[PDB]
């Protein structure tokens, strides 16, 4: 109950919300049916429209008008945004040449440049080029400021997950807004777009920018606008707030546009009906910039123009129905559309089985347009698993398609021609970023980057210390003229041992055998120097990775590769090797097919054993440095060391062998040499973070050898591919992957065919950032390069997406 009989007089768009049942006059009151009786009359004035005309100039202040063209309007802060243009011979902001903003040029009393966040729903990245003729204000922001060709949203590429990621710097799994629709089993409660539950604070985790600012004594504009308040009124309200006295005036403001998303759903992303919504958004930008210019704030404010996600062509006829696959369709609940989430209809049904649901959904039709996953098997780059609100069973839906439970759900719910929500790598889901203002660079293009990074930069823009988040602070310093954040490399926690020869062959009883008892002063000083690290500068190009947690591990040198070997996990944490463009691929000699050799630098007690693999009928083994790329028949023996061995399911060995035999040489040829770092990952609790020993759920049978959940590789070369990887003088180029270590290849529907038809497609799907691998392993890479640390942070956040242009 609200006693809606108080008044909004003098209170219109008040900045602190009042506690029921006193009536409200803030920009959100409509959404709560809590505005005072007189809110529309006082606060939502529309008389005479939104623009000064010739004959309104100098007029007598009529307070009924939506905006004013009288003489006192400038000092009142409530002129129509085109006042000075109509009545003072001034030019529109878009018609002025842009001039570099070297320093903030602000009115007296401003302690920092204000930040205005202008967010647009469904603004697909290619609108910047394709709609440029009809968006002159936006094009001026873009070309005069700092811009990215596109900005990558988070998954799912839905509105609320992405806006809240923008606000928090957190993945949806961490902030808790994991879709536009959700069930939380602990609350036993549901979140929906329509309705009241979404207002309850328990849905909304992390610390959004407005709370960060408030806690640190930076005043924030109430960010959110009830939908019926028109755009013109939102802009005028922001401009009025910017006229408050210094002690009351916010330093950060937000504008949100429901367009072009609203129309994009109805007409598709490039429907001829889409020109008008784009023109209208540009006009709103024009009104803000003209308004700032009137207030002499146009060279003082930092403006961010940012989208939440793009929009793809999707129609009712491109719907797959679970009723075409499942006999038991009534025993499941589906969250439907551009992603699928499945759980049991009733928790009292003990006959429901996710195993059989997944199987009935796997590779059942030749051109099936969704793929089912247990959430912990989704590509790690999605970071979409560690939340009780994310159902165990997930469907990744092909772009341009929908999934529904039953055909009745679609024709009793063709309306729409656009939608979004798909894999955040998809080109049509990419969105926009432009930063314009004193703190951004002038006429600068920056590479594509992920929206999780922006919270840190908005904090930087406001002099705020960011709450802990998933951005990599410093990776976007290259957007900024000043206020950069100067991070330090994390300190190494564990230093390595460098073991020499300490064990005799006969101390090992690992049940391993090798055909290698075959016999020199020249070449014996040689093998010794290699084992002391003589070739190390060739194979470890960027320093050894730092171990950022407490553990016991050894560095092992070899002719062709270097590794950091964990005495706790009984395998390398990392193995580093360089493969030049000239390198040759050889095969494993026949006599060496099942060769495993004891490593006399590492005790039997800290070694794997071959008997455990023999006894484990499910588990086999592979090598991290591939024997195929050995530099000489003699160096090849190093590759069969028990300290280079890792457990591998036979089904995964198909993947791994093709990577090592075919793909590594292919990249070396294409990139003029590559450096490769590979290693195991353990993430049994699917939280994206390195597991401790006591979190490991699976061991090679009868042993203490832990089974990795994933294998990674980081493949670095010179960005200037005219220089070989091992002799590179400038910026680097990287691609990485985190392959799930699975006992079957059910994920790849064509896996009964030759690896040349399916493995590279699997690797692409599991593309990753170096930063993702750092979280998962507790390692820090690129410790010693000649590049600036900010530049290295950017490289560590790079994702190679394999989408076309
Ligand atoms: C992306 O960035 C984020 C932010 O940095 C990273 O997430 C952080 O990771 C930390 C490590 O996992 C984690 O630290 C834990 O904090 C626990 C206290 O948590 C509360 O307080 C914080 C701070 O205000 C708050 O943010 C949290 O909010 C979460 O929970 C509510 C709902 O419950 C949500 O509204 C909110 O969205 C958020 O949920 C997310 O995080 C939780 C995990 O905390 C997930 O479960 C959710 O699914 C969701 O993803 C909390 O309100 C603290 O209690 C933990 O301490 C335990 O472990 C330590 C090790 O130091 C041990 O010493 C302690 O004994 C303790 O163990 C005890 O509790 C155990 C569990 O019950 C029990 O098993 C033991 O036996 C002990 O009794 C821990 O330190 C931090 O909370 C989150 N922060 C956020 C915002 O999510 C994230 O990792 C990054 N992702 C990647 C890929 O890098
Ligand atoms: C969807 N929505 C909104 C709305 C607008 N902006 C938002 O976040 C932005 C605030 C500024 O920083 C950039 C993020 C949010 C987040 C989701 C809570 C919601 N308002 N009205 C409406 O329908
Ligand atoms: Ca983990
Ligand atoms: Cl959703
Ligand atoms: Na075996
Ligand atoms: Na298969
Ligand atoms: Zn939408």
């Amino acid at each position: 109950w609200t006693a809606t009989s108080g008044s909004c007089k003098g209170r219109c768009f008040e900045l602190q919300e009042v506690g029921p049942p006193d009536c409200r006059c803030d920009n959100l009151c409509k959404s709560y049916s809590s505005c005072c009786h007189d809110f529309d009359e006082l606060c939502l004035k529309t008389a005479r429209g939104w623009e000064c005309t010739k004959d309104r100039c100098g007029e007598v202040r009529n307070e009924e008008n939506a905006c004013h063209c009288s003489e006192d309007c400038l000092s009142r802060g409530d002129c129509c945004t085109n006042y000075q243009v109509v009545c003072k011979g001034e030019s529109h902001w878009v018609d002025d040449d842009c001039e570099e903003i070297k320093v903030p040029e602000c009115p007296a009393g401003f302690v920092r440049p204000p930040l205005i966040i202008f967010s647009v729903d469904g603004f697909r990245a290619s609108y910047m080029k394709k709609g440029s003729k009809v968006m002159p204000n936006i094009e001026k922001l873009r070309s005069c400021g700092t811009h990215a060709p596109y900005m990558r949203p988070v998954y799912p590429t839905k509105t609320f997950p992405n806006l809240y990621t923008l606000a928090t710097g957190l993945y949806p799994e961490s902030h808790g807004i994991v879709g536009n629709s959700m069930y939380d089993p602990v609350f036993d409660a549901s979140f929906h777009l329509r309705g009241r539950e979404k207002f309850n604070h328990r849905w909304w985790g992390g610390q959004p920018l407005w709370i960060t600012a408030t806690k640190q004594g930076v005043r924030a504009g109430t960010f959110f606008w009830s939908v019926s308040i028109p755009h013109e009124r939102r802009i005028l309200t922001i401009l009025q707030w910017l006229s408050l006295p210094d002690n009351e005036r916010p330093s950060v403001y937000a504008f949100y546009s429901e367009q072009p998303d609203f129309s994009g759903h109805k007409y598709g992303p490039f429907g001829p009906e889409m020109t008008n919504p784009l023109r209208e958004i540009d006009k709103t930008v024009g009104q803000l910039m003209d308004g700032l210019k009137q207030l002499r704030l146009h060279r003082c404010v930092n403006v961010i123009f940012v989208g939440d996600h793009g929009m793809e062509d999707v129609t009712c006829d491109r719907t797959e129905f679970l009723s075409n696959y499942l006999t038991n369709v009534d025993d499941i609940t589906l969250v439907p559309g551009t992603l699928g989430r499945i759980r049991a209809k009733s928790i009292n049904n003990s006959k429901y089985d996710p195993k059989t649901i997944i199987a009935a959904l796997t590779c059942k039709k030749p051109d099936q347009h969704f793929k089912p996953y247990m959430k912990q098997h989704l590509p790690k780059r999605l970071h979409y698993a560690n939340n009780r609100r994310i159902e165990d069973i997930h469907l990744l839906v092909d772009r341009r398609w929908h999934v529904a439970r039953k055909p009745l759900d679609v024709y009793k719910k063709c309306f729409f021609q656009g939608d979004h929500g798909f894999d955040n790598k998809v080109n049509s889901m990419q969105t926009v970023f432009v930063g314009y203002g004193p703190t951004f660079k002038y006429r600068t293009k920056v590479p594509p980057f992920e929206n999780i990074e922006l919270y840190n930069v908005m904090c930087d823009l406001l002099g705020l210390k960011p709450a802990p988040n998933n951005g990599t602070h410093g990776s976007l310093n290259h957007l900024l003229r000043t206020n950069t954040f100067r991070p330090t490399m994390p300190d190494e926690v564990s230093r390595p041992n460098y073991p020499g020869i300490m064990y005799l062959q006969s101390e090992f009883d690992l049940g391993c055998t090798c055909d290698d008892k075959v016999e020199n002063k020249l070449e014996e000083l040689n093998k010794r120097l290699h084992t002391k690290g003589s070739t190390k500068e060739r194979h470890l190009l960027y320093g050894r990775p730092a171990v950022l947690y407490r553990t016991s591990y050894d560095i092992l040198y070899h002719t062709d590769f270097e590794s950091g070997y964990s005495e706790i996990f009984l395998m390398p944490l990392w193995t580093s090797y360089t493969i030049s463009k000239q390198a040759e691929v050889s095969s494993i000699p026949e006599h060496l097919t099942n060769c495993v050799r004891p490593d006399v630098r590492v005790s039997p007690g800290f070694s794997q054993n071959c008997l455990a693999y023999k006894n484990d009928k499910q588990m086999s083994y592979g090598f991290l440095f591939p024997p195929y790329l050995s530099s000489s028949p003699e160096a090849k023996y190093d590759a069969f060391l028990v300290t280079n061995m890792v457990p591998m399911y036979p089904a995964f060995k198909r993947v791994w062998a093709y990577f090592q035999r075919v793909l590594v040489k292919k990249y070396a040829s294409e990139r003029n040499g590559v450096n490769v770092i590979s290693g195991p990952i353990f993430d049994y609790n699917y939280d994206g973070l390195r597991d401790t020993e006591d979190e490991i759920k699976q061991y090679v049978e009868g042993s203490s050898i832990p089974v990795p959940t994933h294998y990674y590789s980081i493949i670095t070369s010179c960005l200037d591919f005219t220089q070989p990887a091992d002799k590179c003088d400038g910026p680097l180029s990287v691609s990485s992957f985190i392959l799930p270590h699975r006992p079957d290849n059910d994920e790849s529907c064509n896996s009964s065919e030759d690896e040349s038809k399916w493995v590279e497609e699997l690797m692409k799907m599991h593309t990753a950032r170096v930063r993702d691998i750092e979280h998962l392993t507790g390692l820090d890479f690129y410790r010693k390069t000649s590049r600036s640390y900010s530049e290295i942070l950017t490289l560590k956040t790079y994702l190679h997406t394999y989408e076309s242009e």
